[PDB]
């Protein structure tokens, strides 16, 4: 069995907030929505595993990049950018970067440059398929809201959310609104960064744990999922089918995605997320050939076969996953 | 006179052809149009020259790379993208990059990763105006093709056409099917790959002056500048006009155009120019602060005073140029 393609949806590193809490003065120094030095070695680190993957272990890719055997495309985002940089940096480290005819290497520390190409997410033939506002409340209240278990979870802290819109300071009527506090008292507790005053310990891992939970319980539905990354997987589908030729130079594609990315395309293949993806995750498609045309993609997520109903497994045939997408 | 924010354009490094030449034994192995280590080396050294004027000399930016300060841009090509990673090298090089709490550099050597923005051609909201090869053409037809210049070189060269065809193995109509074919020459020159035996050195000269020069006069009308560089100049006088206002961070924006995109900016601006600009070639919008509400706008190509008609000199004021952009 050989590996003869292979695809990457990583998630974006360690990251600042996206929004600063209104009743904590919190100078985030990277900035709102940015790769902190943490993220930075996470995907490098990411990148080194891929290297001994991909380069060491198979010979699926040369040892120095070549052109027309990878692919990366980002979001258009400064951190899965800069993230992206920071992983190709793993897999095609200082050392392994061109030289001059002189001798002497071009960039400083023989670095590599590789390019990451990206669209606005409204013009993304790529990663993101764009939903208006209004369809999304329409699919939300469908196949999300309307569930019994969002309905307990809600129904359990429907009365704190007075208490919490005071000490946040971002005012609370609904779950929904939760998801995006708690998310911000995460990282705050990874960057030992001040809590909203008067807010209890028991309290804090209430609303992260509630934030998670309700973050995931709208990737689970398959319906969701087939709006949100049929365009994604319909790519995906087609480069390991491109793969399977063995004609184009092309061996590898890095999709820089983030963490709904990864619960939309699992959820997808019909294995939902009960955790969050962690900073520094990847869903991978290795496509092998046997020798004898019967081409075979196996799915992990962070190392771990996913169950795939539609192919009884993590081994799915080519065509079954073609179809499957279709 | 205080500088209180700067627009870079820059033209990428060293590149491979577009078109090998089929009658050539000869295999490019960055592949077609791709920056070489030459080209790489060259923008990064434009990255340390940038670093000496706008942060050693100047502090209109910081010594490590700081949120919101900067905004890079590039086109939807390896060689634009890969030259903006390169410049950054030099404008934040390795050594001033972040570092985790234990103290390690979070990547080896301590690199800097700045993140390069980017748009496929026909969704490019900042820098290429797409045009399709329908509409060009009457723009050519009507502004290019029909000058007497154009049609006289034509004249002159295409007795010619048939014999070039066979040689180079391009097939030559025309004095722009020569445009690529003459830019390709002049790439085997600078690598000294070898040339299609029999064409002669006299004409070898001939195709490449010649399709530098079909290459600037396509630019040089200011109707087609318009068409080309509105968009990506309103964009220009916008990051300007913000900048005057000193409510941002932002005081720099590095935009990774081409040889066309420096060509058809100081066409648009009445300055068109007589030769391709050489590789890692900038444009350069200083933004000055007299001190008591007078912005003046210094726009240099290649660190050399651009004379703007309508602003009688290099300099601007910084609503004399929005209201120029405005004009077309
Ligand atoms: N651990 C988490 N808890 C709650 N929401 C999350 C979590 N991780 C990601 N999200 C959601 O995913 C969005 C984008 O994630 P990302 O760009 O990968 O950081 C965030 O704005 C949240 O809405
Ligand atoms: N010396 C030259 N001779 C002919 N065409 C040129 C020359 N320099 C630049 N160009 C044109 O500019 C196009 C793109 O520029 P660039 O991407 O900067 O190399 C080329 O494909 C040519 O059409």
């Amino acid at each position: 069995d050989k590996l003869i393609f292979a695809v990457d949806i990583i998630r974006h590193g360690d990251r600042t907030p996206i929004v600063a809490l209104p009743t904590v003065n919190y100078q985030w120094q990277e900035g709102l929505g940015q790769l902190t030095a943490e993220g930075m070695q996470q995907e490098y680190k990411m990148g080194v595993a891929f290297r001994k993957k991909y380069i060491e272990e198979s010979h699926l890719l040369p040892e120095h990049y070549e052109y027309g055997t990878i692919y990366v495309r980002s979001t258009d985002y400064a951190r899965t950018l800069m993230s992206a940089q920071s992983l190709l940096m793993g897999l095609y480290p200082p050392g392994t970067g061109p030289t001059i005819p002189a001798g002497t290497s071009a960039l400083p520390h023989a670095f590599q440059p590789i390019p990451v190409f990206s669209a606005p997410s409204k013009y993304d033939e790529v990663i993101i398929q764009q939903v208006d506002r209004k369809e999304r409340e329409k699919l939300m209240e469908q196949y999300v809201f309307s569930t019994r278990e969002w309905q307990q979870k809600n129904n359990e802290l429907k009365d704190k959310y007075p208490l919490w819109s005071r000490l946040t300071g971002i005012n609370i009527d609904n779950l929904g609104d939760l998801e995006t506090v708690g998310h911000t008292l995460y990282i705050h507790q990874i960057h030992n960064a001040p809590m909203p005053e008067g807010l209890a310990s028991n309290d804090i891992e209430t609303i992260i744990n509630s934030a998670e939970w309700a973050f995931m319980a709208q990737e689970k539905p398959q319906q969701i999922a087939n709006v949100y990354s049929s365009k994604l997987m319909t790519n995906i589908a087609d480069y390991l089918n491109s793969g399977s030729m063995k004609k184009s130079k092309l061996k590898y594609v890095l999709l820089s995605a983030h963490a709904t990315t990864i619960a939309s395309v699992l959820s997808f293949l019909g294995a939902p997320l009960e955790k969050s993806p962690p900073y520094a995750s990847n869903v991978n498609f290795s496509l092998y050939d046997n020798g004898a045309n019967y081409y075979t993609v196996k799915i992990t997520y962070n190392g771990n076969p996913v169950s795939i109903p539609a192919c009884g497994g993590s081994v799915c045939e080519l065509q079954q996953l073609i179809n499957l997408v279709h």
